[PDB]
């Protein structure tokens, strides 16, 4: 699993379940082409987005549909989405977890990059 | 001052000085148009980006150049930039402070919205 996304909810103290997201890879003309997408599981995790062979060096964007999540909970949110943009680099074997902790007017995102 | 951006450095415990950012506004054809830009001062704040009359309803994106900030301190960070996308002024004019707290592999962003 070269790339996994985990989303938590800071209002309810729980995984953020059924959060949709799309992953994009930056093309040579600086546009964003779709790469993978899915919705978080009951654990707040989205697995299986890509494979080692496909996940080459480049700039990637994860767009997490936080607005729909808060709307489904009846809570007014600030952001249209949470966007995480990063370069994937080959420095030995690397697995990436992109994590996001969500509140209606704030989010915190980190990366856990391991071998 | 309807739109202000404040950036802090979580490694040094200080304002993040000389951080460049660009603000965009979504046009009716759904492209991002340039709206304003600037860099943070010694206080970590960027004031004066827009005016009440120009800052109409719309979807705005603030792209904060966090990568250049960390690279100048010798650090190779995870993110290319921090992106903040939000609908503004949908219920009348408000004042927005966008805040970002930066670490090399993580950032937290919030908004303070006042009437
Ligand atoms: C210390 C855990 C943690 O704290 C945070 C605080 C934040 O503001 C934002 C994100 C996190 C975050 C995670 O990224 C996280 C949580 C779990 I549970 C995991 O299994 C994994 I992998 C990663
Ligand atoms: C970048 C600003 C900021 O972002 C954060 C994110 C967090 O998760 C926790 C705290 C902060 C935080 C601040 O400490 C802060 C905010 C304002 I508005 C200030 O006027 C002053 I002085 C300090």
């Amino acid at each position: 699993c070269p790339l996994m996304v985990k989303v938590l909810d800071a209002v309810r103290g729980s995984p953020a379940i059924n959060v949709a997201m799309h992953v994009f890879r930056k093309a040579a003309d600086d546009t964003w082409e779709p790469f993978a997408s899915g919705k978080t599981s009951e654990s707040g995790e989205l697995h299986g987005l890509t494979t080692e062979e496909e996940f080459v060096e480049g700039i990637y964007k994860v767009e997490i549909d936080t607005k729909s999540y808060w709307k489904a909970l009846g809570i007014s949110p600030f952001h249209e989405h949470a966007e995480v943009v990063f370069t994937a680099n080959d420095s030995g074997p690397r697995r990436y977890t992109i994590a996001a902790l969500l509140s209606p007017y704030s989010y915190s995102t980190t990366a856990v990059v391991t071998n």
